[PDB]
């Protein structure tokens, strides 16, 4: 465990304009980035990143 690992409840959006990172519900995400109380990069498969809050995540 290299990095916190989390799992996504619902991913839900809004405001999609260019490379919006969509993570599916259920999904085991780790974080890219560790600030206490802040945003989040999630890594995919995929191969995209993007910075999302705690709320449409559970760490794990």
């Amino acid at each position: 465990m290299s990095g916190a690992r989390c799992r996504t409840l619902y991913p839900f959006s809004g405001e999609r304009h260019g490379q919006g990172l969509r993570f599916a519900a259920g999904e085991l995400i780790t974080l890219l980035q560790v600030p206490d109380g802040g945003w989040w990069e999630g890594e995919k498969e995929d191969g995209l990143r993007g910075w999302f809050p705690a709320s449409y995540v559970q760490l794990l």
